[PDB]
DNA sequence: ATATGCTTACCGTAACTTGAAAGTATTTCGATTTCTTGGCTTTATATATCTTGTGGAAAGGACGGTGCTCGCTTCGGC
């Protein structure tokens, strides 16, 4: 069974307590019957820190460089730019050349 | 001399959009299975008759260390 939205505030409350170290022990205590893995996918659907926030200025620098490097005609590979800058997805990341 | 007046660059999530990787049903090629006949094995006295294959004969060609001292021959003697 899929949840509620209920059992992710336990279990980020209980991941903050802990320290985010092992999920195992989180998901035996939060009582869910289900495995660590399962339960730690929704949990980073649901978290908000794997997204980025206001745009600086050094980080254009690096987009800029690796366009130069590695882009192709009007195809920007924006893929290539979320293996390389780390907490910009694959989404919102596209405005920064639209 | 400055705040709200409207105007628009842009960083808040979202869905119907183009096409390559991955799971799904389907008929076709080929390999497998199952039928068919028919001889294998016993017997029966019959017995035909003509050839086959043999066999003990005839008869052949085929290959089956070192003195040591009698005596044998050949010249060879005067």
């Amino acid at each position: 069974q899929e949840w509620s939205r209920e059992e992710e505030e336990r279990l980020q409350a209980i991941a903050a307590a802990h320290g985010h170290l092992e999920w195992q022990k989180i998901a035996e205590e939060l009582g869910t019957s289900r495995s660590a893995f399962q339960c730690l996918q929704k949990f980073q659907q649901h978290n908000k820190a794997l997204k980025r926030k206001e745009w600086t200025e050094e980080e254009d620098r690096m987009l800029t460089q690796l366009v130069q490097e590695m882009r192709v005609g009007s195809h920007i590979p924006y893929r290539r730019i979320v293996y390389y800058m780390e907490g910009r997805d694959s989404m919102q990341l596209i405005y920064r050349w639209t």
